[PDB]
């Protein structure tokens, strides 16, 4: 019944005691597993909000009388007669961290506890949400000294609309095509920056104009809006000891900030909830830059480095991409912006999984989004079994508005 | 209604319909995925694998519902009757080895699997004899550099008689002596295989590199220790081509990696004792033997030696001195005329393999978290392969120690 997990570097065994809980189930069968996937493929609105009730009054350490008591009759009255219901906003916090506590695939949960919630819950129009992602970005961005924050939108209810952020992040490189189709900015934005373009905005010269904004409110088309310059904090990579790397002309914003997930609370569903953190350097450093379908730099630093990139064997992908992670590294620290590297991120995750292990019997965790995408096994993660399973409150995927 | 598999690198979007014969289970269920863990892990049972079998080998050679395949699914099962068991012909042998190479989901090696030598040694009888199988393998496999990929099958498990079986996980490992302050000389995974070795009346080395003997069990038998021939065992000092210093480790690695501890099973029949070879990729060297904590653990002293500075994680130096550890690897056994493949060109290879076995069964069972490199995952495609994992049979599998 209780999954044996074990480190293979120490030695050490657990038993994943909460994997027990798990409810909306994953797509992995006796037969195979589908555990590398991307996608996994009334009345009962009311047992989400007891359940996610009782794990408040847990928390605080308040199960069994007085207002835990109380706030599970007015739930039960308030969708009696409504068909919904509304957080208490100490809720809204507690739900947002658990969500946070339970995303398998984020090795940031060190910092699950450190979340500043920001309730637009009163929000009634496009231009209104510009004004709170602001004020999110404004107070996440803080300087470069970066603060996690969410910001909640209302409650999608039926018969009306939707409130959704349409840009998978606040900060995004457009992407422009060409006669050779090929892409200049950013291929994973071709998508939405055909899509702003025609909605007025403007397309620019080159690899790293952001993109503006596309907020939609209940009802109404998306509506642009410009993002103020000074508020889109970017850092210029610069090499520590490689003086041409500056001259590659190679950018990176500096709030990480996802606005497109569905983050659900006791069985309601908040589509437009942007939350956002601080980089990992492999992020921008492996992925963003060297992925072949997204700015692919990894041949155009190997010839400046003089490597040999006539042959495999060399190791002349594995140079060069060393040395994109310490320039993002140098270049975020050299700035002033917080940014946290593989090493200690991993390392504080492991951290997080002993942590884990004595508050709830486990952590639901997804070893192949865990490890880092380079030098997997000189981080810790990689050698320590990992079990993976969906609870609530929970950060979901969602369909794109079109 | 099966498995729809992603490409994320290009945009390929294929269909995984072999998932659909998957003859066994595994650790996953819909409540929790459990496929991080190492160990996933009746005459009617018999039949119907045997059954399964000879219906796949009647299919390669494209003798499928003929009259051989009739009068040979008849043979087995009159022979099932009459002795409980039965055995296979030496084509039929040859294929399921083959199919067990194929089928292996952690194996990133498996565009090759069609070019396996398949030693029979089912009519062995003793350990001496099993010793000088063993050998002729490592002779053979080596080919003075030149590796070819080769498997000895030695006799089945069988009612009434013990099995053979080798009790070391390799053919060639070196040995781990136990120390105070607890520490270890030479390789801390063969431990225990290097105490067995000498309280079965071995005299221990005490470097580094000191090449285990081998522990053959004969049915009912206790095992027996024989000495590999040091001119059999080839191997490769290890030096980095710009980094001078490096000789000066006095590190080494074996030519052959011969896997001889896991189980192949075939139409319900179990080899405990069938040893397997191919070539290196060089990351199982440089990063897994070589850098592992718990391996022989050099990555903070080549880092040193490098210069780099140890103090602080944000500088990458655990990730400088890997690369360059790697590519003296690449470096060593290249300049030796011993055959490598570094993790690029392999998982190149393997992404051709899954084309070839997409059209040929309709899909392929791996183990993304195998497939994928401990360097460089991302710069690798196999990165952005979503995989299915599943098991089939023939099959090989791990075994408990016989300790
Ligand atoms: C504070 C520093 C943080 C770091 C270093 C971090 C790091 C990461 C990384 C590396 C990923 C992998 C995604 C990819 O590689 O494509 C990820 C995913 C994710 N993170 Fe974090 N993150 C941080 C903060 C947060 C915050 C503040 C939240 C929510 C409030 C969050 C929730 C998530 C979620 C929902 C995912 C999606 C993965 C899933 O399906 O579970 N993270 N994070
Ligand atoms: C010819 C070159 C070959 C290469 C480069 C290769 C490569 C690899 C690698 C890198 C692994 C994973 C080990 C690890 O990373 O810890 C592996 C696993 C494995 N390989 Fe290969 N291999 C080769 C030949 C063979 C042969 C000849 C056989 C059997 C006849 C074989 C069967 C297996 C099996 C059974 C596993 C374990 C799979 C599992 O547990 O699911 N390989 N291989
Ligand atoms: C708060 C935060 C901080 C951080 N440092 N990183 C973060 C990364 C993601 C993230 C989640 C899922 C993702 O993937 C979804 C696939 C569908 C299209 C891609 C990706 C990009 N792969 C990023 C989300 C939030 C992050
Ligand atoms: C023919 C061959 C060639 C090659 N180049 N490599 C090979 C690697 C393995 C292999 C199998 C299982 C392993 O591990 C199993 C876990 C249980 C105890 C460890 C490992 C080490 N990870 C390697 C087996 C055969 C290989
Ligand atoms: C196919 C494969 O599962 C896919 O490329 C995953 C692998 N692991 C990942 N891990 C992280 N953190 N981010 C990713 O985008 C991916 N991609
Ligand atoms: C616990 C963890 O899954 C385990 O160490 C695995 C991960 N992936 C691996 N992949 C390969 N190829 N070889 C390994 O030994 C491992 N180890
Ligand atoms: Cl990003
Ligand atoms: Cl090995
Ligand atoms: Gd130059
Ligand atoms: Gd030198
Ligand atoms: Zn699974």
């Amino acid at each position: 019944k209780f999954p044996r997990v074990k480190n293979w570097e120490v030695g050490s065994i657990t038993y994943d005691t909460l994997s027990a809980q798990a409810q909306q189930d994953g797509p992995c069968t006796p037969r195979r597993c589908l555990g590398s996937l991307v996608f996994p493929r009334p009345e009962q609105l009311l047992s989400q909000a007891r359940d996610f009730i009782n794990q408040y009054y847990s928390s605080i350490k308040r199960s069994g009388s007085q207002a835990h008591e109380q706030r599970l009759q007015e739930v039960e009255a308030e969708v009696a007669a409504t068909g919904t219901y509304q957080l208490r906003e100490s809720e809204l916090v507690f739900g947002a961290k658990q969500a946070w506590r339970n995303a398998p695939r984020c090795v940031g949960r060190i910092q699950w506890g450190k979340l500043q919630v920001f309730d637009a819950r009163d929000c009634r129009s496009a231009q209104e949400m510009f004004t709170y992602i602001c004020n999110h970005i404004k107070y996440a961005t803080n300087r470069g000294n970066l603060r996690s924050a969410i910001t909640v939108f209302p409650q999608r209810c039926p018969g009306r609309g939707d409130f959704r952020i349409w840009n998978s992040q606040l900060v995004r490189y457009a992407g422009y095509r060409q006669q050779d189709g090929s892409v200049r900015g950013d291929p994973a934005n071709v998508e939405i920056t055909e899509l702003c373009i025609q909605h007025g905005w403007t397309p620019g010269n080159g690899r790293f104009d952001v993109l503006p904004l596309l907020l939609q409110a209940p009802d109404e088309p998306p509506e642009l809006f410009l993002l103020p310059p000074e508020l889109v904090l970017e850092v210029p990579l610069e090499h520590p000891t490689l003086e041409w790397f500056a001259a590659l002309g190679l950018r990176w914003y500096a709030l990480p900030a996802v606005s497109n997930m569905l983050l659900e609370i006791g069985g309601l569903e908040f589509p437009a909830a942007p939350f956002s953190g601080w980089y990992m350097s492999t992020e921008i450093g492996t992925r963003n830059l060297c992925d072949p379908h997204r700015y692919n730099i990894l041949e155009d630093v190997a010839v400046c480095m003089d490597l040999d990139t006539r042959t495999t064997s060399s190791l002349w992908k594995d140079k060069a991409a060393v040395e994109i992670n310490v320039a993002v590294l140098h270049s975020y620290q050299l700035a002033k912006v917080t940014i946290v590297d593989h090493h200690a991120a991993t390392a504080s995750f492991m951290k997080h999984l002993e942590n884990e292990q004595k508050a709830r019997g486990g952590c639901p965790a997804d070893w192949a989004w865990i490890v880092p995408p380079i030098s997997g096994s000189l981080t810790p993660v990689f050698h320590q079994e990992m079990v993976n399973y969906f609870l609530s409150p929970a950060f979901r995927y969602q369909p794109d508005p079109w």
